């Protein structure tokens, strides 16, 4: 409600749609950020996927062995 200046304002699009994962493997990985990661690297590269690396290290937070 009323004007507010950049930084102070919710300027976001839409959220996406949700769909389905793939399962596990025998040894532990994560098979989905290692998709995502190679998919982002196609789409701008390593030094530019920052919030994949973010996605991918707190995924080994999860195991506890990363950060």
């Amino acid at each position: 409600g009323s004007f507010t200046m950049p930084g102070l304002v919710d300027s976001n699009p839409a959220p996406p749609e949700s769909q389905e994962k793939k399962p596990l493997k025998p040894c532990c990985a994560s098979p989905e950020t290692k998709k995502a990661r190679d998919a982002c690297i196609i789409e701008k590269g390593e030094e530019h996927c920052g919030h994949l690396i973010e996605a991918h290290k707190e995924s080994m937070r999860a195991l506890g062995f990363k950060i």
